[PDB]
């Protein structure tokens, strides 16, 4: 995230590193068994690390749980980003408190303008590399389709928006990769794609949640 805030230590409780011996990716939690991320996020040997702040310290609130399967989108285009959406299913369900806890997936789409927060420990210079170890946070608004196409012409898909802030400083970045997308308590996105970060003219893109909810439900009633 650059040109956000500290979030604060188990603030954003749905929000999971992603861990094959490093933190490399962000996700949501969705329920005691199930996260999603993008599906440019999928590799072997996932570990989600849920409850926590400082990724390179145990402070108390962690849990640790392998993934027993990945499910990437049917329809997953690594080339366009299209349907950049996966589910990981833990092998043991993890235990909801406070600290760590499921996000509501939409019941229909935000719209343009709906400040949402975003987070991860992605990035935080966008110029340059700095990665945090505590969880950053940053509000911003979802953008209108028209400029979010105008800023990226040829593409943004049905299944992509963008939020942030055309003027540049405050966006998502390398390493937020998957994590969310809040607004008003549902996630309504997840960490996609973007032109460098921060940029002028050149927002985050974020995979439209609303669009995949029957697809989500549906795979977690069968696996
Ligand atoms: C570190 N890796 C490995 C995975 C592939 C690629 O991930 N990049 C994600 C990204 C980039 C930019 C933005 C943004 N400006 N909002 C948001 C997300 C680079
Ligand atoms: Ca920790």
């Amino acid at each position: 995230i650059v040109g956000g805030y500290t979030c604060g230590a188990n603030t954003v409780p749905y929000q999971v590193s992603l861990n094959s011996g490093y933190h490399f990716c962000g996700g949501s939690l969705i329920n005691s068994q199930w996260v999603v991320s993008a599906a440019h996020c999928y590799k072997s040997g996932i570990q989600v690390r849920l409850g926590e702040d400082n990724i390179n310290v145990v402070e108390g609130n962690e849990q640790f749980i392998s993934a027993s399967k990945s499910i990437v989108h049917p329809s997953y285009n690594s080339n366009t980003l299209n349907n950049d959406i996966m589910l990981i299913k833990l092998k043991s369900a993890a235990s909801l408190n406070s600290r760590v806890a499921s996000i509501s997936l939409p019941t229909s789409c935000a719209s343009a303008g709906t400040q949402c927060l975003i987070s991860g420990w992605g990035n935080t210079k966008s110029s340059g590399t700095s990665y945090p170890d505590v969880l950053k946070c940053l509000k911003a608004p979802i953008l209108s389709d028209s400029s979010c196409k105008s800023a990226y012409p040829g593409q943004i898909t049905s299944n992509m928006f963008c939020a942030g802030y055309l003027e540049g400083g405050k966006d998502s970045c390398q390493g937020d990769s998957g994590g969310p997308v809040v607004c008003s308590g549902k996630l309504q996105g997840i960490v996609s794609w973007g032109s460098g970060c921060a940029q002028k003219n050149k927002p985050g893109v974020y995979t439209k949640v609303c669009n995949y909810v029957s697809w989500i439900k549906q795979t977690i009633a069968s696996n």
